[PDB]
């Protein structure tokens, strides 16, 4: 049993809810929250900008030190950093950004990072400002992640479309 409430069950391991991931993280304090990161961990907008704002910029300060030491992530890659006030840990995962021309096949590689964690609160990778089809992102998630993932979808209209169209 876990603390997540109000989710619709899509599969054995994937759950979904219309929720603001920031507000959900603050309520649940999950072991892992996933950030929709870019390779520079520049948390300007979308999910990343919202998570970072909720940490009062402490996520960005920590991320800048990570990049100064390690250099940029790979598209499809990830790193584990602090969850600050939102979670124990933040898994920063880089899905491909269609608005930069990145290979959508890298979305499966991105989701494979989730398998290193038994339970996660996450957004749909490569959705929102990264420009990919969220229906596709949900299908890749279900067909890739084997650990227990609780997906937060900010937009109610999109949530209802994801559920209604789910095979
Ligand atoms: N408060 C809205 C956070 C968010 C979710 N998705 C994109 N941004």
């Amino acid at each position: 049993v876990n603390s997540f409430s109000g989710y619709l069950k899509l599969t054995d391991n994937v759950y979904i809810k219309n929720a603001d991931i920031v507000e959900e993280a603050k309520k649940v304090k999950p072991t892992v929250v996933v950030n929709a990161a870019n390779v520079y961990l520049k948390h300007g907008g979308g999910v990343a900008g919202a998570l970072n704002k909720a940490t009062n910029n402490a996520m960005q300060v920590e991320s800048d030190d990570y990049i100064a030491t390690n250099g940029p992530l790979k598209v499809g890659g990830s790193c584990v950093l602090s969850g600050h006030n939102l979670a124990k840990h933040c898994l920063h995962v880089v899905g491909p950004n269609v608005n930069k021309g990145e290979d959508i096949q890298l979305l499966k590689s991105a989701y494979e990072n989730f398998n290193q964690h038994e339970v996660l609160l996450a957004p749909l990778l490569s959705a929102g400002i990264f420009g990919a089809d969220p229906i596709h992102s949900l299908r890749v998630c279900v067909d890739t992640v084997r650990t227990n993932v609780y997906l937060a979808v900010f937009d109610k209209n999109l949530y209802d479309k994801l559920v209604s169209s789910f095979l």
